[PDB]
RNA sequence: ACCAAAGCUAGCUCAACAACAAAUACAAAAAUACACCAAAAUAAAAUAAAACAUUCACCUAACAUUAAAGUAUAGGAGAUAGAAAUUUUUAUCCUGACGCUAUAGAGAUAGUACCGUAAGGGAAAGAUGAAAGAAUAAAAGUAAAAAAAAGCAAAGAUUACCCCUUCUACCUUUUGCAUAAUGGUUUAACCAGAAAAAAUCUAACAAAGAGAACUUUAGCUAGAUACCCCGAAACCAGACGAGCUACCCAUGAGCAGUUUAAAAGAACCAACUCAUCUAUGUGGCAAAAUAGUGAGAAGACUUGUAGGUAGAGGUGAAAAGCCUAACGAGCCUGGUGAUAGCUGGUUGUCCGAGAAAGAAUUUUAGUUCAACCUUAAAAAUACCCCAAAAACCCUAAAUUCCAAUGUAUUUUUAAGAGAUAGUCUAAAAAGGUACAGCUUUUUAGAAACGGAUACAACCUUGACUAGAGAGUAAAUCUUAAUACUACCAUAGUAGGCCUAAAAGCAGCCAUCAAUUGAGAAAGCGUUAAAGCUCAACAAAUUCACCAACAUAAUCCCAAAAACUAAUAACAAACUCCUAGCCCAAUACCGGACUAAUCUAUUGAAACAUAGAAGCAAUAAUGUUAAUAUGAGUAACAAGAAGCCUUUCUCCUCGCACACGCUUACAUCAGUAACUAAUAAUAUACUGAUAAUUAACAACCAAUAAACCAAAACAACACUAAAACGUUUAUUAA
RNA sequence: UUUACCAAAAACAUCACCUCUAGCAUUACUAGUAUUAGAGGCAAUGCCUGCCCAGUGACAAGUUUAACGGCCGCGGUACUGACCGUGCAAAGGUAGCAUAAUCACUUGUUCUCCAAAUAAGGACUUGUAUGAAUGGCCACACGAGGGUUUUACUGUCUCUUACUUCCAAUCAGUGAAAUUAACCUUCCCGUGAAGAGGCGGGAAUAAAAAAAUAAGACGAGAAGACCCUAUGGAGCUUUAAUUAACUAUUCCAAAAGUUCUUAACAUGGACUAGCAAUUUCGGUUGGGGUGACCUCGGAGUACAAAAAACCCUCCGAGUGAUUUUAAUCUAGACAAACCAGUCAAAAUAAUCACUUAUUGAUCCAAAAUUUUGAUCAACGGAACAAGUUACCCUAGGGAUAACAGCGCAAUCCUGUUCUAGAGUUCCUAUCGACAAUAGGGUUUACGACCUCGAUGUUGGAUCAGGACACCCAAAUGGUGCAGCCGCUAUUAAAGGUUCGUUUGUUCAACGAUUAAAGUCCUACGUGAUCUGAGUUCAGACCGGAGCAAUCCAGGUCGGUUUCUAUCUAUUAUAAAUUUCUCCCAGUACGAAAGGACAAGAGAAAUGGGACCAACCUCACAAACGCGUCUCAGAGAUAAUUAAUGAUUUAAUCUUAACCUAAUUAACUCAUAAUAAAUCCAGCCCUAGAACAGGGCACA
């Protein structure tokens, strides 16, 4: 009996997609935070955003998650109207990554006393 | 008590040093007549490359030894292969043995018996003593000494052998084996893990170390720790084979009768040749036969002696036939311990710890990486883990991540393997038939000697060694199902409408109104009527209603049971108790001891420290020897009577020669045991002695010349055109 | 003439007929010379031999089929199509013959042949896959070829029998073989790696010989010839890929001479062929083949960190479109077996197309100053290799098929539950759509769980064990049952359940009968009992498919069936069954036409047990059938009919009593057999394999 099964290509490998790092966890500078296909997760204070939208730590501190108001860049038009159309009393909210610096940023030392 | 058992020698390993005489290549072993001689052309492949085409060390030569160096180079630049320049080396003398004892060591008492036509293969064995010029009772198998209901053959035990009670042979192989998967009758003797790069361990000397060349940021140098056995079909070179069979070339030989003018690939039918059909036979009488029955039988006929063609070939009235009892390509010896990701085997004891499949792959019967794990080391946190936190429409069980806290684990470093062919149970899903002892993933569990009788996966428990102590755990199998009863029945009016009729009761409309009470009717019924009951009083009594489901093939499947009181009792490897030497295991990996040899010193009767190894067989359809079982079974043979070679009773491959065998023949003697498949006695066993006598048969000249004229009862012919010598001359001991 | 040793044939050869290739001398052919000699085809004779040079050949562009090989559509029209249109071809299959030793349908149609024929012969005949030297068609004569009829003959058979001889068993000699874990070696039903002498629950059971029979010991023999798998082999064939030697060819050099030639040898490099070499023939797969797929990405499966399978369900990619030419160097990271993949601060001075996928490692080649090279798509990639094997071989595997078992029950098979409907009216006498719920385990499948160091597989023969989902016989309910037949349902397994024609056949048709000529299971029972016609190896044709080798669950002809029994098992008690007659009574029953049971007498037949007076077989005094005899009481109940009679004062056979009654098969048992313990040397026997048993006083 012809057993043909029509379909094709069925298999990938998955691309391990998700959060590398946990709330509270220490981080240093150019650690990847969290990497996905599309924005689940936008970058916040102190975390950069890669090319293939990999989420960063630009300092070196305590990744901290949180719920935000987002207001859309005005150069991006189909997000500025997904803004124009809501109902005039609600605002958007999405999740962002923080980086809480630790180290302090430098010190003062006497080097000489002349 | 038989059968058996034991010796220590014959000789071997490895290494230093350095009886002529005759006869013979005629068909070897034969004194002697005319010739000829003599010759040479690369090694190939098996195998490595996980296939296979280029390529694959060693295999011929000498050159040795310490180095340069596994370096320069050469390579499907893969596998692997691999120099030189230049350097080093003191003499002989000084022989032996941590080499074997008769399954070893030579194959050897022998290249012999024997097996092959031939090249070639190739064994087995000996044991007393000074003197034979003296005559231990320990393997299996059996005997002394048949066997008495029952059951992996034992164990717990008992006064007692049984009788009771408790237990699925052992290996290998697998997901899982009592399996009705493989292996083995039993005994003995043989019969299978080898390497030192890196590492660890123990020592030397140390900024150096090594008795030369090298390596060195604690290193070097030395020791010690390591990696099997048996199997193809094949492929390549060189020999030997045509005494079988295939086909030829020589030289011979058969074919009676009967029929026909006939030797005409004609008839009939013997000898002779084939092999049709059936039955016997199947470790046979016979590695292809016998009995019957059949085909051909003067021809493409059968058959004897002697040549020839040889494996990359020959030969073939092609059957891929035949070429020496296996031919899709002979046999033998080499290559050759060919090569097997594939079976099968792999030998003492006792302890520690212990594994289930993520990738790639001519890969899915295999490897090599990761992960887990084992053995050493260094460290610091590891599991558990409350808030807090991880997405956008709907979205459960739950994950991820972390302090505290309960514990001791985890990570790194250095070495290593196996494993990578899983099963079921619960849960989430797919596919299929919302089927599999089905297949495909993800998360858990398991693989008791205790329960579910029996039992791999379910449930109770985790583990040692003794006790004629205790407490408990899971668990023994129960559960059910019933009835319907009075009495009575007139009215408009067969209401309209339809319709053959239509009268409650074919369908539409209406649902009215007498009686105290009876529907313009819920059933059947009739063509339509007619007729039966239900609903309505009257009389009473009232208690219910939610009903159930045939069978399989040897022979049913503990026996039984309503009851003396139960949060029982009885029940494990669990847990107490009394003592300890103090807690399971396949692959792989660590440790501690020791059996038997030999060598160093001891030891003296069995030895104890070391060093060494041919270092330990219950398993390879293992090898050899010997024993059983099947089994005293299958199967084998001699015509009668006498006075002892004389008569009888029956059936018919007989005497010579050729080839081939070699004393097997003849006489006398002996036969306990060897030969006869048994006896008697002897042509076939043993000893001694003899024997076949040449006129038959073998051996036995050349060169010239004449000669066209078949055998066939041979007159003469036929087509297919036929084997064979006389005579003359020249010389011939 | 051939497969010495499984096939003597239709296979091969052969007279004859045709194609090719050759013009010549010392070893073949050949001491030959084209009427000859070599390669071949096809098979006498007779009548024939159609059309096709486009492919591949082969020859010396052209030529060739008695070379390899081919020889058609589509529709329109007088049920058909002489005609018609258009298309493609190198030509379009003709003369014959025909259901065939010719794919399938297919047991074609019909006649003859028989009581009956899937056989045989004759016809028709599109054979859509005949067909003319890979020969087509008739015909003598011949086949140890295949098939069919008749005569005749008979032990082939109905349906067996007697007697001899070899074996045979007892005595005496001599004395093997495969095989064997150990066995102190039962039966049943369960269980279990799925078929148990060993497990569980029950049964049964002094001990050993000799003789028999073959159900089991997945019996004994051969490390399965089938199947699949090894980066195992080999033989065969070509368009597989790489290509020598050789034999021939053609050419250029060389060599000799000429001013362009080659007599025979003969070397270097080519070419073109023949003969010929070396090496391979990928993988997944619910066995392999055929089919399909092999890398890369989005969804689902995989619901909320990651990961995650299938020959799972669905969509995509092997690049485009631009402009803005999207640079160096280095912290830390994700991911990850490895290889490859990813982000990216500081320091110096690409975008859109769901955007995610648009891609190939070393080595080796070409390039310039630096870099480009693949349907390596089997996509972690061998620098370059295909077909076959039924002539096959080895190593393995029950890791994987065919047989059988087991699991499951889609399909198949028996019931019930529900009434629409059929049945004129009437659901359920006889049935019954759409549907519900239980079962059975034989079918075709599906799984791959035991077996590949063998569990030998279809149909018969013989002998049967069992189920009951009764085909007969026996009791009964219902009927759209008057009776006779019937049609349905309930209870009953002791016994039965035929002989033929055609097929290998179970099935099926058909002839003739029977009381009936059941449905099943038992390794589709039964091959250490038998037979092999069939499947299923080697030979061979005929269609077809391939260029071939070979091949097609397509036909046809032919073709080795081995075991001496160790163990378990087993090796005679009886106590009938069925017809058909004759009657009754031509009566009961119906309007008649047709027409019964029950009771009672007879005959047979079959099956048990025996026996020879006759007959028949008989050369023994016996054995034997074709001949003769003899065959049973009582008790029980199943389904169903009735009486008294309560719960519930009527009723009511009652899973209420008490007695009851009527009625199958089994199954019991009355009755029958056997049944005196020990002398046994001999010798007789109707008793016997041995041992046992009966006789031996007359007479
Ligand atoms: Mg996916
Ligand atoms: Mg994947
Ligand atoms: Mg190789
Ligand atoms: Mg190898
Ligand atoms: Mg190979
Ligand atoms: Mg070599
Ligand atoms: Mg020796
Ligand atoms: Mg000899
Ligand atoms: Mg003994
Ligand atoms: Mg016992
Ligand atoms: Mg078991
Ligand atoms: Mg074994
Ligand atoms: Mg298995
Ligand atoms: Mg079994
Ligand atoms: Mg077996
Ligand atoms: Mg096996
Ligand atoms: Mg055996
Ligand atoms: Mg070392
Ligand atoms: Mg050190
Ligand atoms: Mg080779
Ligand atoms: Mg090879
Ligand atoms: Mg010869
Ligand atoms: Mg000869
Ligand atoms: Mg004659
Ligand atoms: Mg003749
Ligand atoms: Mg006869
Ligand atoms: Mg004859
Ligand atoms: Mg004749
Ligand atoms: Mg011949
Ligand atoms: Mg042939
Ligand atoms: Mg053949
Ligand atoms: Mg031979
Ligand atoms: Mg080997
Ligand atoms: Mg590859
Ligand atoms: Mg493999
Ligand atoms: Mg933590
Ligand atoms: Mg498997
Ligand atoms: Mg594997
Ligand atoms: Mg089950
Ligand atoms: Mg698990
Ligand atoms: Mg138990
Ligand atoms: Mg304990
Ligand atoms: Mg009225
Ligand atoms: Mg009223
Ligand atoms: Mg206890
Ligand atoms: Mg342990
Ligand atoms: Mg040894
Ligand atoms: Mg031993
Ligand atoms: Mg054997
Ligand atoms: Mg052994
Ligand atoms: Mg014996
Ligand atoms: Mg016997
Ligand atoms: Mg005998
Ligand atoms: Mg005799
Ligand atoms: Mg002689
Ligand atoms: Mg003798
Ligand atoms: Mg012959
Ligand atoms: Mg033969
Ligand atoms: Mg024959
Ligand atoms: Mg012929
Ligand atoms: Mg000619
Ligand atoms: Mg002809
Ligand atoms: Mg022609
Ligand atoms: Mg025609
Ligand atoms: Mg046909
Ligand atoms: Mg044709
Ligand atoms: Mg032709
Ligand atoms: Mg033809
Ligand atoms: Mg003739
Ligand atoms: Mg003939
Ligand atoms: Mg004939
Ligand atoms: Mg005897
Ligand atoms: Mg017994
Ligand atoms: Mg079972
Ligand atoms: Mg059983
Ligand atoms: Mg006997
Ligand atoms: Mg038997
Ligand atoms: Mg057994
Ligand atoms: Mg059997
Ligand atoms: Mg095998
Ligand atoms: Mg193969
Ligand atoms: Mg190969
Ligand atoms: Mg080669
Ligand atoms: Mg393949
Ligand atoms: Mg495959
Ligand atoms: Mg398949
Ligand atoms: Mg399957
Ligand atoms: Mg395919
Ligand atoms: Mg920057
Ligand atoms: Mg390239
Ligand atoms: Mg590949
Ligand atoms: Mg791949
Ligand atoms: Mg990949
Ligand atoms: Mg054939
Ligand atoms: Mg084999
Ligand atoms: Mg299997
Ligand atoms: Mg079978
Ligand atoms: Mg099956
Ligand atoms: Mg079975
Ligand atoms: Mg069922
Ligand atoms: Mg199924
Ligand atoms: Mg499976
Ligand atoms: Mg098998
Ligand atoms: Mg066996
Ligand atoms: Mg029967
Ligand atoms: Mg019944
Ligand atoms: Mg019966
Ligand atoms: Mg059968
Ligand atoms: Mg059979
Ligand atoms: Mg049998
Ligand atoms: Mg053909
Ligand atoms: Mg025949
Ligand atoms: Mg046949
Ligand atoms: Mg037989
Ligand atoms: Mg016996
Ligand atoms: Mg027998
Ligand atoms: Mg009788
Ligand atoms: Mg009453
Ligand atoms: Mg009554
Ligand atoms: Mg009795
Ligand atoms: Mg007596």
């Amino acid at each position: 009996t012809g057993g043909s099964s029509k379909n094709l290509g069925g298999k990938s490998p998955g691309k391990r997609f998700g959060i590398k790092k946990m709330e509270g966890h220490y981080v240093h500078a150019g650690n990847i935070l969290a990497t996905q296909r599309h924005f689940r997760w936008h970058p916040g204070a102190h975390v950069g955003l890669g090319k293939n939208k990999c989420l960063y730590a630009l300092e070196e501190g305590v990744v901290r998650y949180t719920k935000e108001v987002y207001v859309p860049n005005p150069s991006n038009s189909e997000a500025v109207d997904l803004v124009t159309r809501l109902p005039q009393g609600a605002v958007l909210y999405k999740t962002f990554v923080h980086v809480v610096p630790a180290k302090p940023e430098g010190t003062f030392k006497l080097v000489a006393m002349l």
